[PDB]
């Protein structure tokens, strides 16, 4: 419904080869008519030096997810999307397991998109909330 | 001047072992009485799928830098610091070389710190600006 290109999880995952998403183990996991979901491990790849998930790593997941969501909503023969502004509140710390992010659209304008991204650890409690603004740019 | 603990670059770098900073090649490079500086490579470790520096990777650098700056400003026998809020504007894209971030203090309160972090690529042009709010928490 939201999407122009039907999300293809194998393709989304494969496209991360030789980029930070592959390095951190980001996995696109699910989608429906209103949302796209990806998760990331909480381990030495994504920890800060004190053994907690790095707040920046939460932002990598959020921006990977939202950037991919934008790509799936534009005419990619004419436009590309790049991150313009990002913000996040770090709500709860995580030490292990996986962190899961779900992106939903706030506004898909002609020149900007705004995404709402909610993250939680395996206990299901909110761990981070992010908002991402993407610029839509002529190819 | 700003610092409680004198910054020790070897220690800052060594402390990143088995965390995302080591994985992405973040290197603490310089400091003075008012600032702390670190850089990060722009390559396959930090690219997004289109060959540009991942906006989230800029945020990892900014939050690594600011979190370390906070650690150097508090009494670590009584307090620790964790990221509370982060935001960034993505100004210019980068494809290669290194990205360098400089952190300066905006406010060091008793319960929160606010850091200004400016990033630029090797051409010296501003590429990202971030602002980070850390919570100061009793050990």
């Amino acid at each position: 419904s939201l999407w122009r290109q039907t999300p293809d999880l194998e393709q989304l995952n494969a496209s991360q080869k030789n980029s930070i998403g592959d390095l951190l183990g980001i996995r696109f996991e699910a989608f429906d008519d209103e949302s796209l979901t990806a998760s990331m491990p909480v381990d030495s790849r994504t920890h800060q030096p004190f053994g907690l998930l790095h707040g920046g790593a939460s932002v990598v997941l959020a921006e990977s997810l939202g950037s991919m969501a934008s790509y799936l909503c534009v005419d990619t023969s004419q436009y590309y999307c790049v991150g313009l502004e990002v913000n996040a509140n770090h709500l709860r710390g995580l030490r292990s397991g996986r962190v899961t992010a779900v992106a939903r659209a706030i506004h898909l304008g002609r020149t900007t998109h705004v995404w709402d991204i909610r993250l939680s650890g395996d206990d299901g409690k909110p761990s981070c909330i992010a908002r991402l603004t993407m610029a839509v740019v002529p190819l």
